C-alpha cells in the first residue's frame, strides 16, 4: 500500500469522556468504574494558576462542589482525593461503558493516540509521540486539558497520558494517569525549559524501514559503518545514540527486508550530511521519527482489535 | 496551540462495520439498519477479477451465499441486490448502533477520515483528501476493501468513501456509498491511469493561514498579486487556479488574521518559485493541501460533536 500516519480507533475512550465543573473552569474526565479523573487546576481560578497551593484550594472544596456531566445525565459525586497532580472524584455509578483498562507510564520515544476533547466531548483524534525531552507536540486549545493520550492492544485500552498545559515554545506537556508529570514540568503558569530535544533514531529507522517495503528506495546507499561510527554523526545532529537493544528491536524489519541495520544506518548518515536534495521519502521532505518499529510492523502487518 | 492532521472520533462507525464472505473472499461491510453494503467483488475470485462479469457473477449466488458477522453473531441475509460497483445485503435485524447517517458524495479537494479496518475489525484511523484526481493517497492492505470514509457534523455521520482497490502508482480508488467510482475507475485488475494530479491551491492558503494562527509567520512577504496573476504561476506548478468563489471560502480566515487572499497568494507565490530555503512551516518541508479552509476553522476553534 501506502503509509499515514494512523491513530487508533478512539470509540472505546469516547464512551469514558466526562465533563467535570468546579466553580467557574470546566474541563474534561475520564469516567472508568465509578472513578472520575481529570487534572486537579480543575479547581484553581485564573488569578489561581499563577501560584497555586493545590493542598490549600482542594481544601475549601467539598464533594458537591464538583458538577460531573455525562452527556445530559449527571455523576453524583461521593468522594474526592489528589493523587500527585489529579484529582480523583468517586461517583455513585460505574460507568457501563468501562473498557477493559490499564494506566501505564511510557517510554520517550513510544508513541500514542491522543482524542481531544472540549466540555466533556470528542473533537478528533491524532497520533503523538513522547519526545525524548518528555513533551509532546500536539494540538490543544483551551478547555482541552483532561484529554488523554492512550493505546490499544486488541480489546484493552493502556492510558498513558493526560493533557495539563502548554509551554513557552507552544509544545505540550502532561501526566501519567497517576498525576505523575512526563518530564521535569509543573501545572503552574510560570515559565518552565523543555531542554533541548533530540530525533529518535530507532524511529527513523524503523520509518526507512517502512520506506523501502512501499517502494522507496532511493535513498538506499553502497556503504556500511559500525555503531561507534554512526553515533559519532548522530551525536552531532542531535540523534539518540543507537544501543544493541535498538538494532534488537529493529530486527523483525532488517529480517523481512533483507537490509542489514548497520546498512541502513549508514544510508541515515549520508542522508544526514548531505540532506535529501530536495527529494520526498514517503511523500515528507523531513525525516520523520514520530513511528515506533512497533508501529511500522502494525501498519504493514494490518493488526486489528 | 499547535495543528496536527486529525481525523474525527471513529466511535459511531466502529459500531457499524461486519466481516462479510462469499466463498472465500472476505472484506468488511457497513451495517446501517437492516442492510449491509459492501464492495461488489466480493463474489469474485482471485481469477475473476481479471475480467469479471458482475451481473453472471452474481446470478450464481443466493442469500445464503452470503456470509455476515458482527463479532461472535451472525446476520441471516434476506435479499441481495446489486448497485453500481456496490452489493447491498438485507438481513433480518436492524443494527442497534446505527448512527445518524447520510449518504454524500464528495467533491474533489474536500477531507474525510478513514476507518481501515480488517475482517470487519477497526485497525486505525486517518484524515485523507480526495486528490483533484478522485484517487486518494491512503493506507490499505489485502481484505481492507469495503473500509470506508466518513465526516460527522455533531450527531450525524456522513458516508462518503468506499474503498476498492489500489492503482498502478500506489494511490487508492474507491466509490461513494451509491456505488458510483470517484474517477475514471473500473473494478477489474487491470492497468488504470488516474491522470495528472495537481495541488489543491484552496487547502494550501488555508494552510498558511493555520501557520499564521500558529505563530509559523516567516514566509509573510511584502508584495501582492491579481488572481489572473496568481494562476498564471499556479498553471506552471500544477495547481487548481484560484476563483472567487475559493476567496470567499477563505474569507473568514482573511477577516480574523488580517492578511488579505490576495497577499496570501504572493506569499505563496514566492514560495512556489523560490523554494523554502531548507526552512519549515508547522513543521513541514512541504506545502500541505490536505486541510480545507473548514478543517482549519474547526481546529482551530475546537469543533465537537
Ligand atoms: C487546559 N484546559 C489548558 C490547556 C492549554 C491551554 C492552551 N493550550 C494548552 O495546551 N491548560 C492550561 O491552561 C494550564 C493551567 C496551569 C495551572 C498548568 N497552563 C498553561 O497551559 C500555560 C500556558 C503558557 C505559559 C507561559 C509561557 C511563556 C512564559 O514566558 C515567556 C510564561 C508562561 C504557562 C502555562
Ligand atoms: C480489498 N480487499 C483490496 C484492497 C487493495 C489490496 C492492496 N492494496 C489495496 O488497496 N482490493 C483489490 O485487491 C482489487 C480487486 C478488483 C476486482 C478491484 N484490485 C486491486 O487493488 C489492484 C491492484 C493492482 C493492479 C495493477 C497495477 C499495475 C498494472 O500494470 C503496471 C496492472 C494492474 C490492479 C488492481
Amino acid at each position: 500500500s501506502g503509509f499515514r500516519k494512523m491513530a487508533f480507533p478512539s470509540g472505546k475512550v469516547e464512551g469514558c469522556m466526562v465533563q467535570v465543573t468546579c466553580g467557574t473552569t470546566t474541563l474534561n474526565g475520564l469516567w472508568l468504574d465509578d472513578v472520575v479523573y481529570c487534572p486537579r487546576h480543575v479547581i484553581c481560578t485564573s488569578e489561581d494558576m499563577l501560584n497555586p497551593n493545590y493542598e490549600d484550594l482542594l481544601i475549601r472544596k467539598s464533594n458537591h462542589n464538583f458538577l460531573v456531566q455525562a452527556g445530559n445525565v449527571q455523576l453524583r459525586v461521593i468522594g474526592h482525593s489528589m493523587q500527585n497532580c489529579v484529582l480523583k472524584l468517586k461517583v455513585d455509578t460505574a460507568n457501563p461503558k468501562t473498557p477493559k483498562y490499564k494506566f501505564v507510564r511510557i517510554q520517550p520515544g513510544q508513541t500514542f493516540s491522543v482524542l481531544a476533547c472540549y466540555n466533556g466531548s470528542p473533537s478528533g483524534v491524532y497520533q503523538c509521540a513522547m519526545r525524548p525531552n518528555f513533551t509532546i507536540k500536539g494540538s490543544f486549545l483551551n478547555g482541552s486539558c483532561g484529554s488523554v493520550g492512550f493505546n490499544i492492544d486488541y480489546d484493552c485500552v493502556s492510558f498513558c497520558y493526560m493533557h495539563h498545559m502548554e509551554l513557552p515554545t507552544g509544545v505540550h506537556a502532561g501526566t501519567d494517569l497517576e498525576g505523575n508529570f512526563y518530564g521535569p514540568f509543573v501545572d503552574r503558569q510560570t515559565a518552565q525549559a523543555a531542554g533541548t530535544d533530540t530525533t529518535i533514531t530507532v524511529n527513523v529507522l524503523a520509518w526507512l524501514y517502512a520506506a523501502v517495503i512501499n517502494g522507496d528506495r532511493w535513498f538506499l546507499n553502497r556503504f556500511t559503518t559500525t555503531l561507534n561510527d554512526f553515533n559519532l554523526v548522530a551525536m552531532k545532529y542531535n540523534y539518540e545514540p543507537l544501543t544493541q537493544d535498538h538494532v534488537d528491536i529493529l530486527g523483525p524489519l532488517s529480517a523481512q527486508t533483507g537490509i542489514a541495520v548497520l546498512d541502513m544506518c549508514a544510508s541515515l548518515k549520508e542522508l544526514l550530511q548531505n540532506g535529501m536534495n530536495g527529494r520526498t521519502i514517503l511523500g515528507s521532505a523531513l525525516l520523520e521519527d514520530e513511528f515506533t518499529p512497533f508501529d511500522v510492523v502494525r501498519q504493514c502487518s494490518g493488526v486489528t482489535f
